[PDB]
C-alpha cells in the first residue's frame, strides 16, 4: 500500500481538484437531467427575428395548447440553445476523466508499473534495513543472518540499478503525461472561457415550426442558466488551479535535468564521497522520493556506495570467520611453530588478531589489505608472509612490527606492489624477496634501503639477478645465510663477496654461474655452500678451499662434473657432502680420508663401484646411492657401526651381504629398483627395526620366516 | 493486485474501456427510464404520411385534450420510435457484459484459473527468492531454512513445468477469447454504425389512430435523441478503440508463434547453457510475463537450468556439513584407519575433500554423484567404498585415482550402476565385488576387463557365481587373497584353481562345496583356508594338505562334519584351527600332533570330553569350548602356561579345578551359564585379570573369598 511515496504534493493537489471537478460535474449533470426545461413564449410582433417589445391591463392569448408549448420548448432546447449550456456537465466529466487517466496512466501502464513497484520494494527494503541504521549511527555484535541479508540487499540494489538505469521510460512517460495535461488545460481554458458567455437566461429561437404552432419566433427562458454560469465559472477557476499546478510540475521537471541525480548532501555529510551519480530512470524516481522526503533517499544511498559495501564485506568476514574456526585452522610450519594461512580472502578478520598464540601470519592474494593496529594484540607473532598482498599499515601497527617482527616473506610481480615500509623494520632478521627487482635501467634502486636493516641475518633474493647489487654486497658484511635463486639466469660476482667476513651459508641455486666464483675462497667463515643447477663443468678449485677450515656442508648437487678432483682429500673437515645428480664415473680413494662425514650423498650418478676405503668412515650416518650401477659393496663398508640411513635406489644388486646383520645403529634402509631375490634372515635381529625403516618388495619380504615377522608386527603399533 | 502481472497494457486498457462502457450503459438506462417521452403535435396538412410544414400570428387550434396528446405520444413512442433509440443502453450493457466475460473467462474457468494462480505464485517466489540473487551474482553459505525453501521452490518449478508443458489450454483459451472479442467488435461496429443514423430529434409517425384523435400523422420530437446520439457516438469510439486493441492482441498472438519460448538471452548472458526452451502452455505465459516485465522471466530462468540445482545441493551440503561437524563423524574401521561413511546424502559434500587425514571414503546410497577433481586434494585416500552408488568421474580426478587409489569396494543391484572407469585404475591393489555378476546368460563380460589391473592382489567376488570365471583364473596368476562368498550357490571348480599358485588365502564362504575341492591341493603357497558354510560332510582331504608347507589357519567352521580325520598328524604348521558350529563328539589324539596351535577353537559342537594330551600342545593361547557337553576340565588342560583366553560357556561344568591360578598369561575367561556351585579360591592368583576378563553370573561370583574379589575390583581402577 506504499504508493503514496511516488505522489508529490502537486499530484495530491491535482487529485483533490479532480475530485472537486467530478463533484461539480455530477451536480451539474443531475441538475441538467432532472430539470433542464426551457420556458418559451411566442412573439406576436417580430422584428429582425426577435420580440419587438411593442380599461385595465389584460393578458394576451396565444391560443396554444400545453402540448404545443411543450413542443416549442423541446424544439428550442434542441436547436437554439447553445451546446455548451446543454453539455457543460458532460464535458466537465469527460475532461476530469481524461485528467485522472493522464495522472494514473504510468501507475496503470505495466511497463512503468513494474519498474515503479520494483523501485518501491527496493527502497522499502533499504529503508527498514538494520544495516542502514548502523551505517548512519556509525558517525556490540551482529547477527550472522543480518549480514547475509545485507549482502543480498546490496546485490539486489546492484541488479536493480543495472536493470533500471538503462530504460528511461518512467521519466519519458511522466513528462509526456504532464505535457498532455498542460496542453489539455490550455485548450479547455481557451474554449471554456470563449463559450462561457453563451449561457444566457433569455434566448430567442426562430425554429421554423408554423404548421404546428402558428408562430415564427419565440422568446425563451433558461431558468438554470445562472446556476450553470456560476458552475462554469467555478470549473474555470478549478481548471486554472489545475493548469498552474501542471505548469509548476513541468517547470520542475524541465529545469534540473532530472535524468541525473546529485547525491551531494550525503557526500558532504556522511564523508563517503564515493557515491556515484545516478543515471536516467533512476534519478527521476529518486527525485520524486526526495519530493516526498529526503529521508528515504538518504537511507537508500548507503547501498550505492562501495565504501559501505567494503565495510559490509569486512563485517561479514569477521562474523563468518569466528575465532574458534581460525584457532582450529592453526597449523605448524617447517620451523614447528603455530601458522595461519590466509589465501584469497577478502581481508584479515579481526578475530585473527585475537590469536595471541600465533607466531607466523601468512597472507596470500588478499586484495587491498590494511594491517590494523589490533596486530599489537598479537605478541608471539614473529614472521609475516605477504604473497601478492600490498599491505598498508598504520603508525602503531608499524611501530609494533618495527619492534616485534623477525622475518618478512614477500612475493611480487612489480616493484610498485611491495610495501614501502619494509625498511622500517629495524628488528627484521630474515628477508625473503621472490619477485623481480630488475627495474628499468637501475642498479636495483628498489632495495636501496636494505642498508637500513642492521639486524638482517638471512637474505633470500629470487629475482633472476644479472649483476649482484652493490647494496647487497655492502649489507652482507653482517649476513649469516645468503641464498640466491635466479632460475638459471646468468649472475656475475666480480669480487663482490670479499667484503663479507662472517657469512656462513652461500646458497646460489640456479644462478647460472657456470663456474665456481673466485671470491668464495676468501669467505673462510663459510660453513654451508650450495650451487644447485649452476651449469658447472669443473670443481678442481678445491685446492683453494683449504682456506675454509670450518666448511662442513659443501653442497654441489644438481650439476655436471666429470670426476671428483683429488683435492677433496686435502680437506679433512668435510662433514656433509652433496654432489647428487652429477655424472661422475669413479670416486677417487682420497675422498675417503675425511673421517667425519655424516651426510654424504652421491646419488643419480654414473658410478660403478665404491672403493673399500669407505669402510674407514665410522662417522657416516646417511648415504644415498640412488640411480647407481653398484654391483656390490665392500665388506669393509659394513664394518662401521654408527650408520643411520642407506638409500639404494635402482642399483644392480644380486645379493645382500651377510655381515649387515651386525648393524645395530642403522635406522632405515631403502632398496627400491634393485633386482634383489635374497634377503638375509639375520637382518631382522636388530635392536631398532620396524616396517617404516625397512621397506622392501612384498614377494621379497616372504624370504624371511614368519616367527620374526609376527614378533616385529606385534611391536609396530607403539 | 495479484494477477496484474498477467494483464498486459491491452488487457488493462480493455478493462478500463469496459468500465466506461458500463458507465455509459447505466447513464443511458437511467436517462431513458427517468424520462424518454415523445412530444407529438398532429399534422393538419399531410402529404405522403408527412406534413409539408405549409393581423398578427395566432396559435393553431387542434381541439385535443391533454390525454389525447399523452395517448398519441405513447402510441408513437411505442410504434414509430426506432428500436435502437429505445434499446441502445440495454444493448450497450449486454455488449460490455459480454466483453467483460470474455476478458475474465480464463480467470474464472477453474482448469485455467488453477494453472494461472500457480504460475503467478511460483513466479513471485522465484522473483524474490534469496537464492535467485546469488545465482544472478554468480552469473557458499545460506540459512538452512532458506536452503530448504530454495530446494522446495526448485521442486515446485520442475513439477509445474512437467504439469503445464503438455496442456495447451491457456493459449487456446486466450486466443479464443481474443477471437470472440474481435468478431463481437466487428458486428457491433457494423450494426451500431448502420443504426446510429436512426436516432433523430424529429420523427414522423403515422400510427393510424383517427377514431381516437381525428388526425392521421403526427410530427413528434424526441428531446433525448441528440443526447442518445452523442452517447452512441462515444460508445462507437470506445468500441473502435477496443477492437483495435483486440486486433493488436490477436496479431501479437500470430507474429512470433508463442507456443515456443526462445530463452536464449538469459542462458547466454548468465552462461547457463543448459536452460531448456519452453514448449506450449508454458511459453505463452512466459511471453505474457515478458509483456509485463522480462525481469520475472529472468528470475524464473535460474530455477530451470538444473545446474543451479546442483549448485544449491552443494551449498546445502557445505552449510550442513562443516569441517568441525565432519571431523567428529570420522571413525576407525577394523583396519584401524580413518573412515568416512556417508549415508543417504543428497550428494558428496564439498568439504569432505578438505580432510587431508582421510583414508577410507565410503559412499552409501547417494544419488548420481560425480566425484569432482577436488578429490585430488586428498592425500591419504586409499579406499573408496561405493555402496549402491554409480559414480561418474572427470579427467583429472580419474587420473588422480589411477595414481593414488588402493582399495575399491562396490555393492550394486545391476551391472549398469558399477563404474565404467574401474579398469582405468591401474594401481588398484584390492577389489571387492558384492553385487550380481550373473548377467543375462553371458560369460561374465561385465568383469571381462579385470585383467587390466596389473597390481590386483585381493578379490572378494560375492555375486552368486555359478562357476569360477575364466577371467578370474587368468588374473589369479599374481593374486594373493581370493575370497568367494557364493551365498549358498553351488560352485564348481573342475580344474580352475591349480592355475593360481601364489594365493595365500582361499576363503570360500557359503560356496556349497560339500567337499574339499581336489584342485586346492596344487596351491602350495596357501596360508589360510576358509570353508565356512560349505556343508562339508567328509574332510578326509586333509590327507593331501601336508604338501602345503605354509598352511597355518585351516578354518572349517560352520559345517556338518562328524569325525576329525586321523590324518591331522600329517599337518604340522597349524597356527589357528577353527571347527565351530559342527557335529563332532571325539577330538582325536592325533590332533595334538600339531604343536604350533595358538587359536584352537571348538565351540558349538557336540563334544563329550577334552582329551588329556592337550598338555602336549604347550603353545596354546586361545581355546573356546563354549556350548559343549564338557563334563569337567581335565587337569592336563592347565599344564599349558601361555594360554591367554579361555571360553567355557553353556557347558555342564559342575566343578572347576583349584589350580586355575597356574596360568599367569590368562586374560579373559568366561564361565557364564555353567552348572557351577563354587569357585576356586586360587582364582585370584592371576597377575593380569580384570572384571571384564571374568564373565560369570553374580550369584556364584560372590562365593569366593572377599579378598580376591576386592583385589579384582582394585585391578579395575585403570
Amino acid at each position: 500500500p506504499a504508493y503514496r511515496i511516488l505522489k508529490p504534493w502537486w499530484d495530491v493537489f491535482t487529485d483533490y481538484i479532480s475530485i472537486v471537478m467530478l463533484m461539480i460535474a455530477v451536480f451539474g449533470g443531475t441538475l441538467q437531467v432532472t430539470q433542464d426545461k426551457m420556458i418559451c413564449l411566442p412573439c406576436k410582433w417580430v422584428t429582425k427575428d426577435s420580440c419587438n417589445d411593442s380599461t385595465g391591463p389584460t393578458g394576451i392569448k396565444y391560443d396554444l395548447d400545453r402540448h404545443q408549448y411543450n413542443y416549442v420548448d423541446a424544439v428550442c432546447y434542441e436547436n437554439r440553445l447553445h451546446w455548451f449550456a446543454k453539455y457543460f456537465p458532460y464535458l466537465v466529466l469527460l475532461h476530469t476523466l481524461i485528467f485522472l487517466a493522464c495522472s494514473n496512466f504510468w501507475f496503470k501502464f505495466p511497463r512503468t508499473s513494474s519498474k515503479l513497484e520494483h523501485f518501491v520494494s527496493i527502497l522499502l527494503k533499504c529503508f527498514d534495513s538494520p544495516w542502514t541504521t548502523r551505517a548512519l549511527s556509525e558517525t556490540g555484535v551482529l547477527d550472522k543472518k543480518e549480514g547475509e541479508q545485507a549482502k543480498a540487499l546490496f546485490e539486489k540494489v546492484k541488479k536493480f540499478r543495472t536493470h533500471v538505469e538503462e530504460g528511461d521510460i518512467v521519466y519519458r512517460l511522466y513528462m509526456r503525461q504532464t505535457i498532455i495535461k498542460v496542453i489539455k488545460f490550455a485548450l479547455i481554458i481557451c474554449y471554456t472561457v470563449y463559450y462561457v458567455h453563451n449561457i444566457k437566461f433569455d434566448v430567442d429561437c426562430t425554429v421554423d415550426i408554423e404548421s404546428l404552432t402558428g408562430y415564427r419566433t419565440y422568446r425563451c427562458a433558461h431558468p438554470l442558466a445562472t446556476l450553470f454560469k456560476i458552475l462554469a465559472s467555478f470549473y474555470i477557476s478549478l481548471v486554472i488551479f489545475y493548469g498552474l499546478i501542471c505548469m509548476y510540475t513541468l517547470w520542475w521537471m524541465l529545469r534540473r535535468s532530472l535524468k541525473k541525480y546529485s547525491f551531494e548532501s550525503i557526500r558532504e555529510e556522511s564523508s563517503y564521497s564515493d557515491i556515484p551519480d545516478v543515471k536516467n530512470d533512476f534519478a527521476f524516481m529518486l527525485h520524486l522520493i526526495d519530493q516526498y522526503d529526503p529521508l528515504y533517499s538518504k537511507r537508500f544511498a548507503v547501498f550505492l556506495s562501495e565504501v559501505s559495501e567494503n565495510k559490509l564485506r569486512q563485517l561479514n568476514l569477521n562474523n563468518e570467520w569466528t575465532l574458534d574456526k581460525l584457532r582450529q585452522r592453526l597449523t605448524k610450519n617447517a620451523q614447528d611453530k603455530l601458522e595461519l594461512h590466509l589465501f584469497m580472502l577478502s581481508g584479515i578478520p579481526d578475530t585473527v588478531f585475537d590469536l595471541v598464540e600465533l607466531e607466523v601470519l601468512k597472507l596470500e592474494l588478499i586484495p587491498d589489505v590494511t594491517i590494523p593496529p589490533s596486530i599489537a594484540q598479537l605478541t608471539g607473532l614473529k614472521e609475516l608472509w605477504l604473497y601478492h598482498t600490498a599491505a598498508k599499515i598504520e603508525a602503531p601497527a608499524l611501530a609494533f612490527l618495527r619492534e616485534n617482527l623477525r622475518a618478512l616473506h614477500i612475493k611480487f610481480t612489480d616493484i610498485k606492489e611491495i610495501p614501502l615500509w619494509i625498511y622500517s623494520l629495524k628488528t627484521l632478521e630474515e628477508l625473503h624477496l621472490t619477485g623481480n627487482l630488475s627495474a628499468e635501467n637501475n642498479r636495483y634502486i628498489v632495495i636501496d634501503g636494505l642498508r637500513e636493516l642492521k639486524r638482517l641475518k638471512v637474505l633470500r633474493l629470487k629475482s633472476n639477478l644479472s649483476k649482484l647489487p652493490q647494496v647487497v654486497t655492502d649489507v652482507g658484511v653482517h649476513l649469516q645465510k645468503l641464498s640466491i635463486n635466479n632460475e638459471g639466469t646468468k649472475l656475475i660476482v666480480l669480487n663482490s663477496l670479499k667484503k663479507m667476513v662472517n657469512l656462513t651459508e652461500l646458497e646460489l641455486i640456479r644462478c647460472d654461474l657456470e663456474r665456481i666464483p673466485h671470491s668464495i675462497f676468501s669467505l673462510h667463515n663459510l660453513q654451508e655452500i650450495d650451487l644447485k643447477d649452476n651449469n658447472l663443468k669443473t670443481i678442481e678449485e678445491i685446492i683453494s678451499f683449504q682456506h675454509l677450515h670450518r666448511l662442513t656442508c659443501l653442497k654441489l648437487w644438481y650439476n655436471h662434473i666429470a670426476y671428483i678432483p683429488i683435492q677433496i682429500g686435502n680437506l679433512t673437515n668435510l662433514e656433509r657432502l652433496y654432489l647428487n645428480r652429477n655424472k661422475i664415473e669413479k670416486i677417487p680413494t682420497q675422498l675417503f680420508y675425511c673421517r667425519k662425514l655424516r651426510y654424504l650423498d652421491l646419488s643419480h650418478n654414473n658410478l660403478t663401484f665404491l672403493p673399500a676405503d669407505i669402510g674407514l668412515l665410522q662417522n657416516l650416518q646417511n648415504l644415498a646411492v640412488t640411480a647407481n650401477r653398484i654391483e656390490a659393496l665392500p665388506p669393509e663398508l659394513f664394518q662401521c657401526r654408527k650408520l643411520r640411513a642407506l638409500h639404494l635406489g635402482n642399483n644392480v644388486l644380486q645379493s645382500l651381504p651377510s655381515r649387515v646383520g651386525e648393524l645395530t645403529n642403522l635406522t632405515q634402509i631403502e632398496l627400491r629398483g634393485n633386482r634383489l631375490e635374497c634377503l638375509p634372515v639375520e637382518l631382522g635381529e636388530c635392536p631398532l627395526l620396524k616396517r617404516s625403516g625397512l621397506v622392501v618388495e612384498e614377494d621379497l619380504f616372504s624370504t624371511l620366516p614368519p616367527e620374526v615377522k609376527e614378533r616385529l608386527w606385534r611391536a609396530d603399533k607403539e
